[PDB]
């Protein structure tokens, strides 16, 4: 028998919801869904940025000081971060805490503008130094040579976490999953019904209130995570200011999308990219994005017209009519 099960808790900061079918005893089930929450309960205390307990925020307060020992799974998000932070340019910047903070502030006014760029000083990712033993048993450390610059893994984490939930489920025999932590997709193997089936994930309006998807995509074995200019922001004096910081200027980026959604293998690659894209926008998104074959992207601009790459165009369908698909 087919059974079909989901669980959701408000977890890292945001809803998470996993959902499987198989057809193996409820109770392995259970077991993996038990485990694929505490696995989030843990990494919160791990990964979250403004914690005061947590492993990041205890790494940052060591910022200008002696390396730091980390586990080899933090230590391996930190290299990839800043391999994307390499390869983007910065546009994604996993350093960016010391001005993150100044905005996260603003949420509850905009910064001072020299305070700004103060904070600036303080986010060169190449200041971050990963060292690793090569000997049996030889621990991970991180080392931030710049005083003040403060970690900050907003960007990436979601899909980092999505990768090693889909382990963990994998771990336990299912091949059957859709995964979403706070709009962040994981499409784990096919669905059940023509019996076996992609999943269809959809991206919502940009300007939508997100009851609606504007479109909707059929992926298998796959991730799809979302940017857009109003997942998050704040208004003031009739300006919109989104979370989405462009390193250069210090600012929300100013870019001619509303969103970009990536579909990738790896989430943790996903989550990364999609905001790099965002900072960057279509053209050079478009340069970037040649660099890694298996990836793909889907845009939609400001004027609703939608521009996907061919590795998934076929597979995209248009619920909104007022969206148009460029082929
Ligand atoms: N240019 C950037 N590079 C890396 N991280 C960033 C950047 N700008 C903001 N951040 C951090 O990442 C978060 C946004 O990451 P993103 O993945 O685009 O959105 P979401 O949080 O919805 O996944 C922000 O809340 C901020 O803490
Ligand atoms: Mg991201
Ligand atoms: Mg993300």
């Amino acid at each position: 028998r087919v059974r079909e099960y989901s669980r959701a808790e408000l977890v890292i900061g945001t809803l998470c919801r996993v959902r499987v079918y198989s057809k193996r005893p409820a109770a392995e089930v259970h077991a993996a869904l038990e485990e694929v929450f505490t696995l989030l309960q843990q990494q919160e205390m791990v990964l979250s940025a403004n914690r005061d307990d947590s492993a990041l925020a205890a790494l940052n307060a060591q910022a200008g000081s002696a390396p730091v020992v980390v586990d080899r799974s933090l230590y391996a998000l930190l290299e990839r971060a800043l391999f994307f932070a390499e390869k983007s340019g910065g546009a994604f910047n996993p350093a960016l805490g010391a001005v993150v903070k100044l905005w996260n502030i603003g949420f509850d006014a905009v910064p001072d503008p020299d305070a700004l760029k103060e904070a600036l000083t303080r986010c060169d990712f190449r200041q971050v130094h990963l060292r690793a033993g090569v000997s049996v048993g030889a621990p991970h450390t991180v080392q931030l040579a710049q005083a003040g610059m403060q970690l900050d893994l907003g960007a990436i984490a979601k899909g980092f976490l999505a990768d090693k939930i889909v382990q963990l489920l994998t771990a336990h025999a299912l091949d059957s999953a859709l995964v979403d932590l706070g709009g962040n997709i994981f499409a784990l193997g096919l669905k059940y019904g023509a019996q076996r089936l992609e999943w269809n994930v959809g991206i919502r309006d940009p300007h939508g209130t997100g009851q609606k998807p504007a479109l909707v995509v059929s992926v298998r074995d796959c991730s799809v995570v979302t940017s857009g200019a109003y997942e998050r922001f704040f208004e003031r004096d009739g300006v919109r200011y989104h979370h989405i910081i462009d390193p250069v200027t210090g600012f929300p980026a100013h870019t001619d999308v509303d969103s970009v959604s990536i579909f990738a293998p790896r989430s943790t690659d996903a989550d990364a990219l999609a905001t790099a894209c965002f900072v960057l926008g279509y053209e050079k998104s478009c340069a970037l994005l040649r660099e890694f074959p298996g990836v793909d992207a889907l845009f939609i601009f400001p004027d609703k017209r939608v521009r996907a790459s061919a590795g998934i165009v076929d597979r995209v369908r248009v619920l909104d009519a007022r969206f148009v698909l460029e082929r």
